[PDB]
């Protein structure tokens, strides 16, 4: 249950937010917002506003690269974690006020943030 099916791409950036990625393959499914790997390098930049407050920074950039950019081997995806997503709901709570959170980014969608792996 740590796992999802779906089809990988080559990765067309070798680096999410700054971090060099030490994988080649992804998939778009875990990003509701996002049908190409264009778009989500897009949708990353808009997230990257956040750099500012870096309590929330810390977390919440590992957590977007675990959506946006993630590890794809052998037609299986990783799913971010519950601790991970969890971790960004206090800090990085003006995401709430703001724009709020996409279902793919809220912490309660269990089928993409199961505990714990
Ligand atoms: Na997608
Ligand atoms: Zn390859």
């Amino acid at each position: 249950f740590c796992k999802k099916s779906t089809t990988c791409e080559v990765l067309k950036y070798n680096t999410c937010l700054g971090s060099p990625l030490p994988y080649t393959h992804t998939s778009l499914i875990l990003a509701e917002d996002s049908e190409t790997q264009e778009e989500a390098f897009e949708k990353l930049a808009m997230w990257s506003g956040l750099r500012n407050a870096p309590r929330c920074w810390a977390v919440i950039q590992p957590l977007l690269c675990a959506v946006y950019m993630p590890k794809c081997e052998n037609g299986k995806v990783e799913l971010p974690s519950q601790h991970l997503c969890q971790a960004t709901r206090n800090p990085c709570s003006i995401v709430e006020r703001e724009r709020g959170w996409p279902n793919f980014l809220k912490c309660e969608n269990k089928e993409q943030f199961p505990k714990g792996c």
